């Protein structure tokens, strides 16, 4: 397909970073990098040791590092850890030898690539995230993809999305061979950045051509957390409804309640819930596409699954309360499992939660969210309870809500 254009390619093979798309390009790394053994096999970089990580990629005299001149895209996941809105400049991807060629930066919630033509003449587009959807720092895994023309435009893409474009002036430049990749600091304090499948191909990708290579390089049947990380079962997390990212779990009778969090900046409040796989791959503890499963949640020191429960009074038609209940194994199987469905956009990594008919992909409904007033516990007067709850039988009208999208926080 397009892979032809492809000119750099580096990614991680045997605990070793180097170019892939049989160019031969010579990359060095100094200093504290850290390779992932798994999937995405990324490598970390930091800005903070004396030594903190650095990799150097030098092409050779090779002509076809010259195509750079006419059309040329850049592709790459990357992750920034607290990456927050006054964030300081930096620059993590340098391609600039003498006051020439390109480079790519983070100042505040902006994410920059500059095209020097010389120590003057310069131009730049970028990415700057909507800090109000992001008050715990846009933390999690991005793919970028920046197209260039150097007749034509100058293009910045975000999974897939197109954000900015301007037209590229005509005057003369110069490329370098050299690209590097660390945290320099322009002229908690200390960030780290993750880099995943770096690459440099010789033509302008179209729209077209950009979401082909975006969805190729994920596992979209595998569950995502909130960070773009996979899901995995047994492990603790903080559930999060997409519409009510300010609320945290708690408890009052069966129910579990939501109520807003004392911490914007943080995620380290009210209960954890931890996913135990009952239909899935055994390979491996990440939760797929058509697993079926169930929730396990730690109050006080006694142990309780979610499950449903009856309301102190009709909440509504087809409505029934979802809650932290200490039921026996068989009970979660008749009704207390769920089938989970990844749910990924451009804002962030959610999942759909069906209730499932007997440990089977048959559902029975879909985990929405609600505001009701009625009794809970040893409540003598109703009050106002934003609760999860479980829309049974006819729910073909939430299937589109965003009501319906849960995301899962490490609790780590």
């Amino acid at each position: 397909s397009i892979n032809d254009s492809k000119i750099l390619s580096l990614q991680n093979k045997k605990n070793t970073l180097m170019d892939t798309s049989g160019y031969n390009a010579e990359v060095r790394v100094e200093g504290n990098v850290q390779l992932n053994p798994i999937f995405p096999f990324d490598f970390k970089l930091g800005s903070s040791g004396d030594d903190r990580g650095k990799v150097i990629v030098t092409q050779n005299e090779n002509i076809v590092y010259n195509a750079m001149y006419e059309s040329f895209s850049i592709s790459f996941w990357i992750r920034i850890n607290k990456w927050v809105s006054n964030l300081p400049g930096y620059t993590i991807i340098d391609s600039v030898k003498n006051n020439s060629g390109w480079s790519i930066g983070i100042i505040s919630n902006f994410l920059v690539f500059t095209l020097k033509q010389n120590e003057n003449s310069e131009q730049d587009i970028n990415f700057s995230y909507d800090i109000s959807k992001n008050a715990a720092g846009y933390n999690k895994w991005f793919f970028v993809t920046i197209t260039t023309n150097m007749m034509g435009n100058m293009m910045i893409y975000i999974n897939g999305k197109l954000i900015d474009t301007i037209k590229v002036k005509l005057t003369g430049i110069n490329f370098s061979k050299t690209i590097t990749f660390q945290m320099n600091k322009i002229p908690s304090d200390n960030i780290n950045m993750w880099i995943r499948d770096f690459y440099i191909f010789a033509k302008e990708l179209d729209d077209k051509d950009i979401n082909i290579l975006f969805n190729s390089l994920q596992y979209t049947n595998v569950v995502k957390d909130y960070w773009g990380n996979d899901l995995r079962y047994d492990k603790e997390y903080y559930m999060i409804n997409v519409n009510y990212m300010n609320r945290y779990m708690s408890k009052k009778g069966n129910g579990i309640v939501f109520n807003t969090r004392k911490n914007n900046n943080d995620f380290n409040e009210g209960y954890k819930i931890i996913i135990k796989r009952i239909r899935g791959n055994t390979n491996d503890t990440r939760v797929r596409g058509e697993n079926v499963l169930y929730f396990n949640t730690t109050i006080d020191n006694k142990q309780y699954s979610l499950g449903m429960y009856k309301p102190s009074r009709n909440l509504g038609t087809d409505l029934v309360p979802l809650g932290a209940l200490d039921q026996p194994m068989d009970e979660i199987r008749k009704y207390g499992s769920f089938i989970i469905q990844p749910c990924n956009t451009f804002d962030y990594y959610a999942s759909q939660l069906f209730l499932s008919s007997n440990a089977t992909t048959n559902r029975l409904g879909i985990l929405s969210i609600g505001s009701y007033s009625f009794r809970l516990g040893g409540d003598w007067y109703r009050h106002e309870y934003l609760i999860p709850v479980i829309k049974i039988e006819h729910y073909a009208s939430l299937l589109e809500s965003t009501s319906t999208h849960w995301v899962f926080v490490p609790a780590s």
